[PDB]
């Protein structure tokens, strides 16, 4: 990873082996969940395209999804390669050479080149660009390995509004729908898929209710259930 | 977050996945409680708005309570925006755009604007201001994860006064009770239901009395202040 | 806390969550015991009033007793405002204000105002003043919440002099009475409450013999217990 | 390890306790392994061959695997030496002899001589070379010690298609057979050792369809919680 | 403690909680035993007397020992005063002063002055002198907390000589014995008290034999069975 | 330890308990194996004599063995002294002395004077000389309590040539016989006392075969001992 | 303080014995504050406490008179 | 090997078996130090281990006298 000091000073420092493996530990506990994507998205930030590749290789589990991340990454390297075929040198001493989709994946490029691209005029940020490709990969897998879906879920005869809204907000993240569909999912379905007695109570509250009014409501129709609040 | 006084704005390290793993592990396991607040302060010092969004959104649980923390910010960033018009842009190079309330919170701001205010001269402290805005709503959602009520309170069948005061003040700070509120709860509940003999002394002290003189009262007179007898 | 191990210049550095964890544990798991007075003293090193306030505010339990600790500390603030009258504006334009007693207690001052006093030459000693008030307030609490008295404890009809000694020094460290009184306690209270067999030797030793000499004589009382005692 | 910046002087500095501590914990725990290989390459980043031989001898257990390691590197070192003879002079402080194979292997060189090969420009990188012959012996021992071969991999009658491809692509990374054969393993063996209900789905799907279509496919078989995911 | 941060002058650092936690686990788990004294040396690297005295006062019970220890430091502080071996001679007016026993103990000195004398030459390291007083009293506690005496200690008929020689050395370490004693015990009483096969073998070999000769001897005798063994 | 050698800012850095904790854990877990030896030299990189002494005394178990170590250390200090340069001429010549035995082990010499023979010309390294003597005392105890089982391990009917082969190599590395014994054992005992199905083909393969070359062998010999083997 | 003996009789022995005592004045204040109540009687401690620790000498000797009962029974002179 | 014949009978068949053997003298020293001694009696096990191959053979006959001729035993008289 690469650190920027004042006035033109750009230098490189290596990753800690513990801190490197701080995302892998998360998928051990969580699997593929939408909150895993910012967790990676922090660790990948300011990392060099070599480091970015170390991020994927240190995973010894989940080896089909890991191949499938490799597939998403190289399709977008080809798309870029269709954007920018390079046949020709830089023709100005002051100009650093155009990257091919292989360069950006960290396979054809050296540390001086990936650093020099960022210090180039206009600057070329091939790690930010490749990172997005990692996160596309990672978003695909989280969308594929979901345990549930917003149209399936409804509230149990003993579940209080408090818990069911917490899962309905959590569920709403994984769905990739448009804002007005996601808004209607909120406005219609949430109070439509409330249990028989809790719905009676949401109607007696009226149409405009705040989350604090509706969270404290239905606590005598349902009961607490598990402590951990994970399902 | 800053870790060197004059580091550049373009290439910046993110909030550590280690610092994140301490936090996500307390919040998902043990919810919101008052001692999260001083540790959030300890971990979020000099964090950018993208550092703080990362800290809020890398938790997968308790999503209802984070919509309120968000809706709270949404209130306040609008409050800043109804008094502060968008400044006119810079007039020369080396001088930066003034933040709008939506860019203090990370809405319309990207990372190198966020850290570029912070690494500017003088430093402009946009994630402090947003730090104040999170503390506002944290202290709110705390009271939703508060286990028991200071208004619906009684001392047990055979609970000592000494013992109940200890509990009453645990409970009183759990809702973060203001001085008139503490003085009215003292007057209407804590010294209400006492022994008549002890009550002469508790009328003379009243509710603005320090806890040392309050609790240690009536050790020479009267029955017990719990209803069951002690002889 | 204010630190000077990061560069040649003094700088502020944000409180550690491992410091607060560490301070809160001995207070919570054991309540208040004389051990609390070193534990604050090791880890309030370098602290600004604002750290010392966070360190007071962090403990989750014992909420009645911290209230008494807080009242006790703020009594000393008001005292210093009686003693040392000051002004809120400068003594003339281009000066910083002298701290008021409240500013000592961190209520009506900023982080920046506490760096400005502590980085001065010779330093204005606003954490060192407020650290002493808190230690002053510690002494009241560890006496008050001692579950034992020095006057009650004595030697029994089967106990070694070493066991009485061990109990006497632990309790007498905790008690805050006048030095004069504490010296009749080591010269006359220890000597008198001893077992009737031990008084004979403790006179032939007299008051000036060494602590090994006193410990080693009168050890057979009740027999040996060592292998049959807990430690 | 050798550290710091060339212009200011690179400096050699000691091996950290906590890293060495982590390396013996892990070698006991999960030995030589695919996620151990990037942990060794990132730990050994700065490492000299004296450092690589120091950490290799702290391993403890796995001594047949160290013998296998030791004869592959010795043979690599000997292959290098009979390939490339050294005709270097007698040298002085200020001059450096070109290295033999035995100098790569660490076996004829001390640390100072290793310090001065890496601080030449370009480096002679006796470290990166000795590393890659160690990773070459790491993949041989981790193939050898593979839990189950690709050849013997299968899908049982109620065993899921997803649990199966997970182990396929996993045992596929352990194997050190050539890549064209590994084309037939992926294309043929994966359908052919699958259960018959999936073998009908996979032949109809064919090599044209992508990975994501193959991972989406074949999930109504495998039991009730496979069904819920696609419905 | 006193750290170097590579800026050309000595500077203070706050104590770590991990040195405290290492000390209060050590005394708790193991009580007071010969390995806890070189552990305290390890925690005392570059601590001030103030840093050590905090550590001594951090312990709760065992206060008969703590007063014997606090007595022992003050004997050795009072000696270093009258012995004077830091003596300056006669000196002209404006040169740095001669400290005495109270300056080295830090009752009449402060941190920056103790630094003055380590920086001015010939160097005095104040916390070394203090360090060496504490563990002298600790040596006394580990003997007094051990009941076990060299002229008493026995073995049975079935036990190997190796266990009785381990045990004699863990005795002798807590006693810290003289040479006449070690001779008298080795040659006579240890040979005679040793198991009957080991006596017939040991006298023919040399009842005055060295520790390495003695651990060579008595092969095959006492302990488990009589064949299938290398000791 | 000292840190920063071959550089003008050579400095001390404290002993870590992480380091001691490693050494005591392993001496406890399995005592004197050959892997402790590199764990000492890996722990001791940069070590003072104080660091080297400190770490030896931190072990509580095994004191006869540790006392044998000190006997050995003392014998090397005497050996150093016998070959010491003669004391003659000027008592103090006005230059730094030659170090004797006591000095290297650290009993007459302290960190200001030890830096005095690393700065004084030629350089003398107290701790690297002393580390040589401690490894000889470890090596004497490792030799004395030698595992002794190479003759007595053979394979049963269903042994697959893996776990016992490692076990063969572990007692072979334990054994302190010469290279001329060790090279006979690897063409005789290894293969003659192999699993009997395998032993016929290890015979036709070649008895002086390499470890890699033996582990690939024995394919197609049939029987249940072949079924159990994975590769 | 004996079970039937009242404060007055007891605080009168205490001061006769205190005057004979050659102990420092701080301690004689400690002994009046602290030892006096604690070597008073278990059920009498409660009465002094209701009075509060800043009650007068007059008030001290007023306390527990009931527990000592009638003045013809046990004579002061 | 065992204890059933005297050490002199065993060592004599031992050195005949080392006589048949080709393998280098350092390995026949290690058999003489390790395997030879291991199947001896506990009584003289300490002594023979110092004598080993290192000391003169004739010395090895000084000990284990009184053991008895051909047959079962476990220690020496």
């Amino acid at each position: 990873p690469i650190v920027q000091n004042l006035q033109g000073q750009m230098v490189h420092q290596a990753i800690s082996p513990r801190t490197l493996n701080a995302w892998v530990k998360v998928v051990e506990e969580k699997a593929f969940s939408p909150e895993v994507i910012p967790m990676f998205s922090a660790l990948s930030e300011g990392a060099t395209p070599q480091d970015l590749n170390t991020m994927l290789n240190t995973v010894g589990g989940h080896q089909a999804a890991m191949q499938m991340l490799k597939e998403t990454i190289n399709e977008e390297a080809a798309e870029w390669d269709r954007l920018h075929p390079v046949h020709a040198g830089p023709i100005e001493p002051g100009q650093m050479r155009e990257p091919r989709g292989s360069d950006i994946a960290g396979t054809t490029s050296t540390l001086q080149e990936q650093i020099g691209w960022m210090t180039h005029n206009p600057p070329i940020p091939v790690g930010e660009i490749y990172k997005r490709w990692i996160i596309l990969g990672l978003n695909k897998i989280v969308r594929m390995y979901s345990p549930t879906s917003i149209l399936d879920i409804r509230q149990g005869p003993k579940e209080p509004f408090r818990d069911y809204v917490d899962r309905f907000y959590k569920t709403l993240r994984a769905e990739q729908a448009s804002q007005e569909v996601k808004n209607w999912m909120t406005e219609t379905l949430l109070v439509q898929n409330a249990n028989p007695d809790c719905k009676t109570i949401l109607k007696a509250l009226g149409p405009a209710a705040t989350l604090e009014e509706m969270m404290t409501a239905c606590q005598g129709v349902g009961g607490p259930g598990h402590k951990a609040r994970v399902l």
